[PDB]
């Protein structure tokens, strides 16, 4: 299944022709129109909503955002996450602290007003967002990379205790996948092994 969101395709299926999001090409629950606008950087809007609110932000934490923008739009298995009362909605998605760590790093001195990218904004008319809280950077925003994750989409994400049971919106995350869906942690972490030595 596919999230029941604005933009989601019925059921997942591949998707020849993605500009990105191509971690998720051959099984996609995003159209391939939708990735034409994260095909250009700077990013400065996708669908409704700016991204340089508070200014452009560097590369490296364009790029992490991006990552969960495919994730949420084109994950075969976000569903799995499914808020069944709000289907639009993920929740507890386990993402990997190493990978909030990262992206906190990349977007440290970027700046930002919304704690909670979700819900803390003004939206006007046309369905746009402008800050009501003060441009900061991230750094001040946030405490660390798990306050971080833990905060931008509420209960959307989760950071796991575990380095291989969780998301980080790469190839291993097919490790992750196979377990996510004790015992599991040591399987995983085998499973893992076997991935980093086939992959040169
Ligand atoms: C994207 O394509 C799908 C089917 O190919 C279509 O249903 C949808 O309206 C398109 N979205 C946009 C924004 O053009
Ligand atoms: C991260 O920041 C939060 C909030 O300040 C704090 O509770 C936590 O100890 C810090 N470290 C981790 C790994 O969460
Ligand atoms: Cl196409
Ligand atoms: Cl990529």
């Amino acid at each position: 299944g596919c999230l029941e969101g604005d933009t989601h395709k019925a059921n997942p299926s591949p998707e020849p022709n993605m500009h990105e999001c191509t971690l998720y090409s051959e099984s996609s629950c995003c159209y391939a129109n939708f990735t034409e606008q994260l095909a250009h950087s700077p990013i400065i809007k996708v669908s409704n909503s700016y991204w340089n609110r508070c200014g452009q932000l560097s590369k490296s934490c364009e790029d992490f955002t991006k990552k969960i923008e495919c994730f949420y739009r084109c994950s075969p298995h976000a569903a799995r996450w499914i808020d069944p009362r709000y289907t639009a909605a993920i929740q507890s998605v386990p993402l990997c602290q190493s990978f909030c760590d990262d992206w906190y790093e990349a977007c440290k001195d970027d700046s930002i007003c919304a704690h909670n990218w979700l819900t803390d904004w003004e939206r006007d008319e046309s369905g746009e967002n402008h800050c009501k809280s003060k441009c900061v950077p991230y750094s001040e925003m946030y405490a660390n990379g798990t306050d971080m994750c833990q905060s931008m989409w509420g209960e959307s994400f989760k950071v796991s205790e575990s380095s291989c049971l969780c998301l980080q919106m790469n190839k291993k995350d097919m490790v992750a996948i196979k377990h996510l869906l004790s015992s599991e942690e040591h399987a995983c972490q085998k499973k893992l092994l076997k991935f980093e030595a086939l992959q040169q």
